[PDB]
């Protein structure tokens, strides 16, 4: 039933007892208690005791920290020093912009950048399943997100939930060898962590978001893995029928900040499980409106990496990100362009398998064989090729190439003209 | 080793027995069987360069119409077997039917979660992505009773071909395709749980021939529904030389990475441009990918698909289509004047905006109380419940006419004001809002 608030556990509570919980701006909200760990309470919401929130201590010093789910230090070093302690359900401080998302955020990866180009205030979903390398694609972006050009700073939140020790272990690593972690916040919550701490960890990881991008003027992206096992973290507590409202509290939290000089940018990982008997299939729909990337058993049973398949995957804002200014002028064109061309390849694979290779045509070969040069020189990459989007967009050139000049109709004759290796002129 | 061919048996064969087959159009082939049943033998065919056998053919003749067969093309509704104009191959070698030209114009499917906001259009894919114990069966049956061209001068037929299914479910299909008198219009291909395992992979290939003939030959718009793709996928990784077999792994037989291919591929506007193949196929995510792992059904979505989301089934709303993941990529191709009506890309880009805005908004009425939301965001929030409650819901007979579809749509954005209706040029809320 009712939404679920979190508040700190300053005195006693029982099951089911009826709390007021004080709100930011002095107003309080009535609930009952749902369940609790020792140090946080989880309120439903509809003399008595009056709850607090539970808080983040927030501050710039966050940046670089690795933390629990509870905000607490996971790296040995201090506890942080707060600016502010900032209600981490969300409601005290309303930092969204009426505005649309927009402007380019690169992560390095052709797949997304090139064909489903990622932009600020989105959120973006990663859509797996279980054996699929959607971690090392998140690590990856994690290491390499950029915003090419902005004036504000960017900021990483990367929060993984129900972990195992050696997974935190390799995160950790990661994040500390790389550097990645001097403009990140981490919150890891191991799978044997109060369950508790592990529904608050994307409520801390958004409140670190929200603070970065408005009160410091930041872009910043916020990577959640993975949602499945934050409902798994709510069943235990089928689903809840609850449970598609509290995603929205999530899902809610993301756009361009009062001000336009920030943005919180959400790329949650929503894995489907790979047995249904022991874990559902949870309906995650509801963070799915502004498009997905999918991640492939195909492609991955080919020993390619990352293993995204465009074709399903899309970016509903992808054209407010990408251009003159953003990236190149041509993007638009080249993308649509290699996404016909390799959805054409990808039937005539189908067609192959009908017919014989033989009896295809010498203009459906030519598709035939791009297919394969797609896949092979612009989905493949390594897992620490950081590729500019002008390099996504000269592969793409490259391999474009292979197709007769008079079948790319997707571009522009100006663009060929320009751009295309075949007819640019060298500088 | 290439393509796999189908063919009809008339001796027992051994795996791996090289055959020599005659084609539908005369020619010869060798191959190796791969496996078979009582009276289909899967062949898997060498280029160019012992058992004869001819090719299982669908007996193709106009006369499809109106008929329930099994899998296999045999009679299941107590008439008398087909009678053939020609006999044809079933792989997707026979006719080349299609054209180079992009898919078009408009698939009225009477469901306005599709026709409003995803539309079908003639040559496309469009698949409908669904989970067990989701309503995916009933939504398929409602567009094989409903779907129309309106305005086209082709004429159109259904071809619905259903695969792994029990007892209950043909009995139930045959008396709805009776009843209602959609089978005047369908050719009905019925595959059972416990017919052979190569019956079951024979069945689309059936259903997309004798589309494709109706569509080339006989100029028609023909709606081809496949359902579940997820069962005919649990039959393949079974058959053959996939048995026992692990995808990604040495021994994996290069045929499985192609086969669902051989199915997608088939689809599109035919040669003449008098007719077209549209196929709606229905993925149900499986739930057992550790225990059977089936070929990535991924490479069928490339066109857009149909969300059916379990939070709507949970709510009580049929059909539970959640518009928001659900795109149909070729739906501009399909609508506007002349087609459906000149407001539909605005209706439906405004109704987009505003669903996804309230869905936002349940969860800052969660964050904050509804007490606290502006009353802008409360329209908004109000907006939401309206869209599922009379655009999404809709009766299993209810076949609403896009005009019926837009004119929901607009009634329901009367609950937004009009001065936040962004996404709606001047000239349409003039001539179309139900206020003016
Ligand atoms: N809002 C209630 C209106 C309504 C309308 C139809 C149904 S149903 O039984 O067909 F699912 C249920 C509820
Ligand atoms: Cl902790
Ligand atoms: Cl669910
Ligand atoms: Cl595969």
């Amino acid at each position: 039933a009712g939404p679920l608030i979190f508040v700190e556990k300053t005195e006693p509570v029982g099951y089911n007892e009826i709390v007021n919980i004080k709100m930011g701006d002095g107003t309080v909200r009535r609930g009952q208690v749902l369940d609790s760990s020792a140090d946080i309470v989880v309120v439903q919401v509809f003399v008595i005791f009056t709850g607090e929130t539970l808080k983040l201590p927030a501050s710039v010093d966050l940046l670089g920290r690795i933390l629990s789910g509870s905000g607490e230090p996971r790296d040995g070093g201090p506890r942080i020093v707060p600016d502010q302690l900032l209600d981490i359900n969300g409601a005290a401080m309303n930092p969204y912009a009426r505005l649309p998302p927009k402007d380019f955020i690169q992560t390095g990866i052709s797949t997304i950048d090139g064909t489903n180009t990622l932009v600020r205030g989105q959120k973006l979903p990663i859509f797996s399943a279980s054996g699929l390398p959607h971690t090392e694609i998140a690590l990856q972006i994690a290491r390499q997100a950029s915003v090419p050009g902005s004036e504000s700073a960017f900021a990483v939140v990367f929060a993984a939930m129900g972990i195992t020790n050696e997974e935190a272990q390799y995160f950790m690593s990661d994040f500390e060898k790389t550097g990645a972690l001097e403009r990140a916040v981490v919150f890891l919550n191991l799978a044997d962590d109060p369950a508790v701490e592990r529904i608050v960890t994307p409520r801390m990881a958004l409140t670190a978001a929200e603070y970065l991008a408005y009160e410091h003027g930041m872009h910043v992206l916020v990577i959640l893995t993975d949602i499945t096992n934050y409902a798994e973290a709510l069943r235990q507590m089928g689903y809840p029928g609850y449970m598609y409202t509290d995603l929205a509290t999530l899902y809610e939290r993301a756009g361009i900040v009062k001000g336009a000089k920030g943005s919180v940018t959400q790329i949650p990982i929503l894995s489907m499980p790979g047995d249904d008997i022991t874990h559902p299939i949870p309906d995650l729909s509801g963070y799915i409106t502004e498009g997905q990337i999918v991640v492939a058993r195909e492609l991955h049973r080919k020993g390619i990496y990352p293993p995204i398949n465009v074709l399903p995957s899309l970016s509903r804002l992808m054209n407010s990100g990408i251009g003159a200014g953003k990236t190149r002028e041509d993007h638009k064109a080249v993308s649509d362009q290699m996404y016909a061309g390799y959805a054409e390849g990808r039937d005539l694979r189908g067609l192959v398998a009908i017919v014989g290779k033989e009896a295809l045509s010498e203009r459906d070969t030519k598709f035939l064989e791009f297919a394969d040069l797609f896949e092979d020189k612009f989905v493949r990459q390594g897992r620490n090729e950081n590729r500019t989007i002008e390099d996504t967009l000269e592969i793409g050139w490259q391999i474009l190439t292979h197709l007769p000049e008079n079948q790319l109709g997707r571009i522009d004759n100006k663009y060929i003209q320009k751009y295309h290796p075949a007819h640019r002129k060298a500088k």
